[PDB]
């Protein structure tokens, strides 16, 4: 029952260069038909906020509401297809409003409009 | 400012991968916006594979071997997408037409649950 908007812990390693690696939270951005039936999911990496900057492909999430070590940001320029086996525990899920912010950042990141 | 633009098809090394993720050295199409393609250390791409049966998959976009010089008739998989460091990009094979890129945008929207 993996759903779009869920935040899972996942192992992104190994990676190269400026790709985001390590074991970190990721948010599921794949549509729910694929999340239901497919061997893979598509995710965006989350990282620990390290400076207040306005980046159109970034979406901030608060440490408290969602249960997080820190105030974090979702990087919609770091996205990948993972085998579902990579998904460890499910940490949380994002609100509808937050997912709207995410959809937006995603559109920007992928050069899509509407 | 790298000449990397959205729609370009590059050869790239996806390996190593796990399970059903697409690995290997294959063609990929650049789906990132062109500001990021210009300035950023990474690009976002969708994997291309050889077409192994004609099937109607909403997240798949077929591309002909002739118009894009290609070993085979191929399909772009919009459910297999990832951010690569630009160093992973080998030679630039080709670029896709505007119409084809529209098909891609649509498949992408479907794949990511956007409308």
């Amino acid at each position: 029952p993996i759903r779009r908007g869920d935040v899972y812990l996942a192992d992104l390693s190994p990676v190269q260069g400026s790709e985001q690696g390590g074991v970190r939270p990721v948010v599921i951005i794949q549509n729910d038909t694929g999340n239901k039936y497919s061997p893979t999911v598509i995710v965006a990496a989350i990282t620990g906020r390290i400076n207040k900057a306005k980046i159109p492909t970034h979406v901030e999430i608060e440490k408290k509401k969602y249960k997080l070590d820190k105030d974090s940001v979702i990087l919609l320029e770091q996205i990948r297809t993972l085998d579902k086996k990579r998904l460890k525990e499910k940490l949380t899920y994002l609100s509808d409003d937050k997912m709207k912010e995410v959809d937006n950042a995603l559109m920007i990141s992928l050069g899509l409009n509407a």
